């Protein structure tokens, strides 16, 4: 089997991407944030504290003939940005782009933090990291991908995120028309539960490539590119007037600037992030200070190849017995 679904930016900055997901019988379609940095499929629901729901579409398990309470199971998750959610668990039928999993754990939120409430466009998350990170207790649950894997034509999924445009998540096949040149594969460590890999270096604009190992994670659920302070300083030094602002929370730059590209290495291959991908617009409405899309990972504890990086590539998440990651230009 295979599946193919379009993923759409939630706003004009590509802050996140939503993908329609069918849950239950008859189908209830919710728009979920596919997150290769976590491993819980959770939804706003009829159980979510009413004051914490503001415009989201909810899953109502009592209206699904295939929903079953997973008795005694609870979940609770905290994300890198400080947001969180928790609740109980149902199993139900879940379909993405025509690919169906029966008995998928659907984590129903009883509580969500303010950042989730305030984002009316995201109805929940669909985790695509390794199932070892799943938070369900006392019986850990499998991700949608892990459940689908055996049935797929090939044990892979691909992320093809758009810049200010829709893109695609495919399951079970590699669309050879969706990228240019060849796909370069690189080793993955699953030790921390992430799609963790080592970039071979970087360049800023038309500058020379610096060969240096940068361990980080491929994370579709993180907006920006978070890299070591040395790398990030080298980038922003090429933008007149750019500075790190403790009050704003990162590097800002004059909105009048033209940003240089940023290149990262994948083995001997190179992925080029155009400068425009690094512009996240005014820090507040009407400001002439703009927020940068490349930020320091110092004090996160991990480097994160988030959407800024991933949307410059066609990315293969190869879930074979020994997982790997592939990157192609597009």
């Amino acid at each position: 089997s295979t599946g193919s679904a379009t993923t759409t930016p939630i706003d004009s900055l590509d802050d996140a991407y939503i993908t329609p997901v069918q849950i239950g019988t008859p189908a209830q379609t919710l728009n979920l944030d596919f997150d290769t940095g976590s491993s819980d499929l959770w939804v706003f629901s009829s159980e979510t504290t009413a004051s914490e729901v503001d415009g989201q579409t909810i899953y109502t398990p009592s209206k699904s003939t295939t929903a079953k309470l997973l008795s005694g199971a609870t979940w609770s998750i905290s994300y890198g940005d400080g947001s969180s959610s928790s609740g109980d668990v149902y199993t139900d039928t879940v379909s993405v782009g025509g690919l169906t999993v029966t008995g998928q754990a659907v984590e129903s939120a009883k509580k969500v933090s303010s950042s989730f409430t305030e984002d009316s466009t995201i109805d929940g998350l669909l985790g695509l990291a390794f199932s070892t990170l799943n938070t369900v207790s006392p019986t850990q649950q499998k991700t949608f991908f892990d459940n689908a894997k055996a049935s797929l034509d090939s044990p892979v999924f691909t992320a093809d995120l758009g810049y200010h445009a829709p893109g695609t998540y495919n399951f079970g096949f590699i669309d050879t028309t969706a990228y240019t040149g060849s796909i370069t594969y690189t080793a993955v460590s699953t030790k921390q539960g992430f799609w963790e890999w080592t970039s071979t270096g970087y360049a800023v604009g038309s500058g020379t490539f610096k060969s240096t190992s940068i361990d980080g994670i491929a994370d579709t659920g993180t907006t920006l590119l978070y890299l070591p302070a040395t790398v990030v300083s080298a980038y922003w030094a090429q933008v007149s007037g750019a500075k790190s602002s403790s009050s704003v929370g990162g590097y800002v730059f004059p909105c009048s600037a033209t940003l240089p590209s940023f290149t990262f290495g994948v083995g001997s291959a190179r992925i080029v992030i155009p400068g425009d991908y690094i512009d996240f617009g005014p820090i507040s409405t009407g400001s002439s200070s703009c927020f940068g899309g490349i930020q320091s990972s110092a004090g996160i504890g991990i480097n994160i190849f988030g959407d800024v990086a991933l949307k410059a590539a066609f990315v293969v998440f190869n879930g074979a017995t020994t997982p790997t990651l592939g990157f192609a230009s597009k």
